[PDB]
């Protein structure tokens, strides 16, 4: 509803997909479905939970009743009781089970981490494509000579293909920073209150072993490889740091594309698409990624001062950010592959601003042939100025970007939005 | 709104309703139209005008809150003013303070806020009538040349609005920096709050002071005896992403090209009112702490009578000098003495016994029936309760004089 | 110092001799010593058994430190205070009994501090409004030199250069502004003892309060300040530091929005400091990042300062307060250094206005014709497809633009061809600039630089 | 350096000789000019015209640097490379004409950065390793010692001392493959020309791409470096500062973190830092960490902000910011990490006190045993901790085996020792025994 504050990354900004990984709906389902596959887990390593409980579990993983958990939540002030109730008034022969042998980092941490891995996985195809699409953009003018710019003053000449592999190269690094954070991305597992599984040893007296399964067991349901040997009641904070360091340095490389290809437009060279011609989205891409790089402050705090085996002065900050740096990564990706698309180039402004300033960076050229008036239309030919540019652009393509993109083959053809 | 996808922490959990409204997309269309009935525009005469009234606005929904906060402590203050406790540097046993003395340490603090809430609410000036690039040359043109008549529509827009003042100088926006003063403030806020609900858990773990805590309320779904700080551990947690936002607008004013580019603006309809919106919810969830803080003086007044007698070796030196001992004796035996009672305290977990064994040595025989005097607690707080009163009456009760009528409110948390 | 070892290149190379010795160690020990003395002279006063010689001595040695002792008296001890207490009482053994007479460390620790702070803040403010009177003379100069106006960085309304000059100062006013309300503000920590409950002092005046108060009092009046806090902790709230990196953060971004300005407006040809780069320009900006960049810092530690304080505030106050100053006065001196030397080229300004402005004229075209023999409907549409084709040969063939040239070749325009060199006038497409930059100069600006009209004459100097 | 004037803390104070040395401008200089004889060696080899002698006189005077000529030129050119070019130029006569032949002032000024940040890098990392091995030790020796668990800082489920130890191990041994991956996947500039075209090696080579792409490998190899961008501008890019910058605040992060501990550990009595005889006993090294750790998290602010706003090809505003913060960022994780060494040599455990605390609170710490149980023992609990708290009592659960309370905490420690932690330290094994001094 407009009649109060709502969030410009789910109202305006990013994809459906990213905002149904971030709901409510998604969060407390699974909470339900991580219940469900620790007494499955349970029952099959001997404890007293019977076929009827689990299927009733089973039945009723998205029947969530939002007003009664708010008002379970009101009565405890604690939201995994809340939800403990609530599920258990749906399944009144399993509520005695649910949870047992459980912290409520069981189901937070958790689902967070399922949640991060899912959103990193949201976040690679479109970066690839990002890549993709302006890597064809390099290739096609690879060749195309422009005036170089350092201090943003004219300077010895590139190629508009060279210049985008500057752009490509960071959007690279980038993709190399999320799929390492995606796949070196640890489940917390089962580990009781402060990590020791006291809990679950007990519950089967004694048997260090099927502790170990039980962890094990529910570490595949939820579909990864590994799982934490050492937590506290956490997975450690810092995980949140590695997450969001990479999506602020992506928002860096972002900033510093879509500047110049602000300044490229002031300069008449180059425009974004459109359906006074102002680079709006570019603006846009480059107001979302300063806030993805001012994120990144968050997690450092916060894991500089969690106290001993946890404090709970992570939570609200992370049900903050962690969302809003992947519903802003999300923006800002998705933006750009619409922006690379549709770039339009002006080669004859570029090649009168070439006119203008060529005679300055030459000279050596007309000294060298002194040395040995007829030559000046050659000697000040643009493409002879560009030294090793257009080999360097295909070289780099071939031996470094085509690799990393192989494996989004399947997802390329996928048009962007706005 | 729905549970089906995303939806802002704060907007569906921890803002209250007025700030939520506030920062409403309905609330902006009418102070978009508001704007209009008050034509040779630019688009920034709605956008920034408007974010300026809901600036200002949610300032005045923050001020009586942080009041409110201040007022409360200061209640607590002097009630407790001259309750000593252990006083605590390195997080280590130091000089007595009083709990009321503390509570001032949190209380300036937040009157250094309050002053500049104020400041910025006061000096926070109009954008007002500038056209494109803040030349006002579309105003100038349909008023036929009258500089005159430009001028006044520019006064009489801002008087409509509220503001005393508008700018002379802008682009066609108002200076970003105005967003970086609001913001610092709110991050200057953070960081208190931080400060003060930090102090405040370490109290509960030394079983000193707790915040309120309901009936019914749950503390761990797997540990049925617990009772966690969870509403000043809340408070840390958004008061700590109020400090990260001070990053946005820094950046944005420092990167805005000539007379503005748009870049500024999605970050904008982000940190702004996310910064506000936690700033709400830290002042009401800290105000209903406050009214609720239970101390436990029993536990203060055992913790004193474990670490006193290590802080008291000076006056029990003096007193012994006083009835003709020597202060080369005296120092030299209450330092064995100090190193028995603390090697039973870390290398056999005892209770501090240096007073039991002050009173079975013979040379202390002139001093024996003044200990209980030179170890009351009493003396140890130099002028604490003091400087409360002092504090209170010079420095809090004047800058709480214009919330007066609206103290009486109490802050309610439904999780 | 030796180029063998690290050193701060704001040290080395970047801020003046002036703040550099505010934040040198001969500047802090020298104050610690100044400290210990106003403490026993005021404890004298009130009755404390301090004898005149004792006084004197310490007053002979104040300059005369021994680093090299204090260094060892620190390896052995591991405390900084301590070490210079042991170092000043072996030149003083006739004092060195009563140096540091009730007090905590931070009683020379912080007010040392907050003495260097506002100090610093003193050779800032000059700097900074020598900054804004340079650029305010720049900006009275050029108030009526019409240049092409930019928002998203494309060509829109004219401006005047010296009322873009007004955004900066503006800017850089409110900079002032800030400095000189935290300078005024700021409060001593005077005497509070280890706890901040003074109960050193009391138990030293036998249980008078008042004598406690006017010891603090009096050492709060010989260090120079107006006020001192009532309450404290150990240490100062470190609030304070917040305040005042927080106004050099916000000094850093105008800083950073102005120079990038001139950088862009010397890739415009329009403008140049004193192939040529802009390089001081750029200097600027790259401090004025890292002077945005310090104040996490402070917020930083303010908020984890657990009671009465943590010493995990010490080593990052060493780094960070100093930097931020040293920061800022480089960048001070560099901006005035630029404005004292803008050099501004009106022939490549008077050209790009003449290729956009035709395009932004439009409106003032169908007025005229529709004053002659009218229709705005048939005007507006000719003068748009006219436009397209001028706009096409600027895009498509890199041409200039020649939509004025389309007008007079095209006889629909006949009752206003000779109206055109008047209706594209720069001058009256101003708006009310120049009426904006004097209102602004003399109502908001010339008062905020009154008191310090007599530093005004310094130029700034850069050796690199 | 003269106290006369402001001096870095962590040049006088803090970081060891060996990083101050890494970032001086001795080093830096000595570079510049290690650099410019490794290009002409290799445009000699490549067919250039220049002479042995010209090598000779060059590789004569590499460390001979005349500081103050140096600082005039700079003054009058108001340009740091070229004022070292004349400066070169002027004791290397001969060689003058040759010294930086088609080379940008990047070829040695981000050459020689990317040189130290490698050195520093392979400073930082045994120090790293030796801070991660001594909790080690101390890990497997207090591995089955139950301690009271804290969560919210509230007495909670048992722990073991040397499982809380590794808590910290765990987020170092992360900082320990960050930084090694950082440092292996450095690439050097190399020679890339004005705006990396190599325009102007391609030109002396009379147009032969091999022999360009030839120099550029030789120099790369030269300065140590496996690998070298293909693509750059002017400069390698700045994205590279983020990379380093933040891996290093996420050291701090967990620095700050492990030191709070220790630091509340102190307050308890539990454990205490070592102390100096000579030396209230403060936790002063842990919050000397605390305080220097946050300064590396502040930090990263300045790389993700200078990456941002280079534009095109370079711009200048990146170096002043560089010359501070790269420096620093690395010579404060070296006085951390030589800290936090320090302490974890002399970490001192009080079992009696352990013991004491965990008596006081097991009534609670027995209620996983025994589990509406939990409304149960929730209302009884609060019963008696009123009792505890209002009435000064003891835990009464009279209203109603320490043994099973520590759950799998030793078995979870020799578990991640071993498969984590050992192998990360085996490259380190000769560097171990190294103690680790503080002189304040
Ligand atoms: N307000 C503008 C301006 C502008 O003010 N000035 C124009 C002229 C004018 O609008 O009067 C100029 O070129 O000077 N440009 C774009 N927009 C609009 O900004 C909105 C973009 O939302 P975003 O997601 O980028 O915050 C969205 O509502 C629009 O894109
Ligand atoms: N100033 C103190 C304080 C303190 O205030 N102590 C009180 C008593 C108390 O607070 O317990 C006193 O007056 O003695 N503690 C340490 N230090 C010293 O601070 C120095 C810290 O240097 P760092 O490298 O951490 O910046 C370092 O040289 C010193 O350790
Ligand atoms: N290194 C350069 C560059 C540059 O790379 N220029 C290219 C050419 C070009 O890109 O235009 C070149 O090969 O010289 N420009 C300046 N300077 C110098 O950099 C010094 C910067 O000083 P700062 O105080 O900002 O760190 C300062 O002493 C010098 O200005
Ligand atoms: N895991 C825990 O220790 C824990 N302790 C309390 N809680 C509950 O989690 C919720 C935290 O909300 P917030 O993120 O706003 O602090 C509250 O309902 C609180 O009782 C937990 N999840
Ligand atoms: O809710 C829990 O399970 C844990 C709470 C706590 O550790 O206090
Ligand atoms: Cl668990
Ligand atoms: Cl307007
Ligand atoms: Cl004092
Ligand atoms: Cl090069």
């Amino acid at each position: 509803s407009p009649d109060s504050y709502r969030s410009p990354l789910a109202s305006r900004y990013a994809s459906p997909e990213m905002c149904f990984v971030f709901s409510d709906r998604y969060k407390f389902r699974t909470w339900r479905q991580l219940w469900l596959w620790l007494a499955e887990a349970e029952q099959t390593l001997g404890l007293p939970i019977t076929d009827e409980q689990i299927q009733e579990m089973k039945s009723n993983l998205e029947n969530i009743d939002f007003k009664m958990a708010a008002e379970e939540e009101k009565r405890l002030r604690h939201d995994v009781m809340a939800h403990v109730h609530t599920f258990g008034h749906c399944c009144p022969k399993a509520a005695g089970i649910i949870h047992l042998g459980a912290t409520s980092c069981y189901v937070g941490d958790n689902t967070d981490l399922i949640i991060l891995r899912n959103a990193l996985d949201l976040l690679l195809p479109k970066l690839a494509r990002v890549i993709s699409r302006l890597a064809d953009f390099a290739k096609e003018r690879a060749s195309l000579p422009t005036l170089g710019f350092t201090h943003f003053q004219p300077a010895q000449l590139t190629t508009v293909g060279k210049r985008c592999c500057l752009w490509i190269q960071d959007l690279c690094m980038d993709l190399q920073n999320l799929k390492r954070v995606r796949d070196d991305l640890r489940f917390r597992g089962v580990k009781g209150t402060t990590g020791t599984q006291a809990s679950f040893l007990q519950l089967f007296e004694g048997d260090d072993h099927k502790v170990e399964q039980l962890d094990k067991m529910v570490t595949e349901k939820a579909g990864f490889k590994r799982a934490f040997i050492i937590t506290g009641q956490t997975y450690t904070r810092k995980v949140d740091i590695e997450v969001l360091s990479v999506l602020a340095s992506l928002g860096a490389s972002v900033h510093k594309i879509c500047t110049d290809i602000r300044l490229l437009a002031n300069l008449k060279e180059m425009e974004e698409p459109f359906e006074k011609r102002n680079p709006m989205r570019s603006e846009r891409c480059c107001s979302l990624a300063r806030h993805l790089m001012t994120l990144v402050m968050d997690p450092l705090q916060t894991a500089s001062v969690q106290w001993f085996e946890r404090t709970l002065d992570d939570s609200a900050n992370r049900r903050i950010c962690l969302a809003e740096a992947f519903l802003t990564a999300d923006t800002i990706l998705n933006t750009l592959q619409n922006i690379s698309e549709g770039l339009v180039v002006y080669p004859k402004v570029i090649e009168r601003r070439i006119r203008q300033e060529l005679p300055f960076m030459a000279t050596e050229n007309i000294i060298m042939a002194m040395v040995k008036h007829s030559q000046l239309d050659h000697l000040l030919d643009p493409s002879s100025f560009t030294g090793r540019a257009s080999q360097q652009v295909q070289r780099f393509l071939e031996e470094e970007v085509y690799p990393l993109l192989k494996p989004y083959e399947s997802v390329m053809k996928v048009k962007a939005e706005l």
